[PDB]
DNA sequence: AATAACCGGAAGTGGG
DNA sequence: TCCCACTTCCGGTTA
């Protein structure tokens, strides 16, 4: 099963949901969600996973917070903005 | 108030 | 047994 950080990186590479997520500085790996269109992206994550309940941005962000310690994705001090690690970006 | 971003402890689910 | 990688629940805080 695909991991959440990989799902997001794949979307950014494909450009399939450009109204919901975008790079801020791709060289640094920083990216940002749309305030008004993030829920559609969260719904897609839950359906891809086959989860029992509808996925929400809140639940997806709760999962994202767990990456802070291990480092794959860290929150940036800008609205709805996060940063992938160099390791995630290189693989 | 209404709206929304941000936080995380804890218990539940999946697939090893 | 017991960790993976989240998911779900419940709720609090800040702008
Ligand atoms: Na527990
Ligand atoms: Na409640
Ligand atoms: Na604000």
């Amino acid at each position: 099963k695909i991991r959440l950080y990989q799902f997001l990186l794949d979307l950014l590479r494909s450009g399939d949901m450009k109204d919901s997520i975008w790079w801020v500085d791709k060289d640094k790996g920083t990216f940002q969600f749309s305030s008004k269109h993030k829920e559609a992206l969260a719904h897609r994550w839950g359906i891809q996973k086959g989860n029992r309940k509808k996925m929400t941005y809140q639940k997806m962000a709760r999962a994202l917070r767990n990456y802070g310690k291990t480092g794959e994705v860290k929150k940036v001090k800008k609205k709805l903005t996060y940063q992938f690690s160099g390791e995630v970006l290189g693989r």
